[PDB]
């Protein structure tokens, strides 16, 4: 898929945080193109 975050600044800023917390390389690029993966990240930030 394409980089959704590239179009949504919020999605980019959000993934950036989880990328560090989750401590998983590629996570940022994964959640950016993964609606399901965002669910988990949404819980952590919550």
């Amino acid at each position: 898929a394409d980089n959704k975050c590239e179009n949504s600044l919020r999605r980019e800023i959000a993934c950036g945080q989880c990328r560090d917390k989750v401590k998983t390389d590629g996570y940022f690029y994964e959640c950016c193109t993964s609606d399901s993966t965002f669910k988990k990240c949404q819980d952590l930030l919550h």
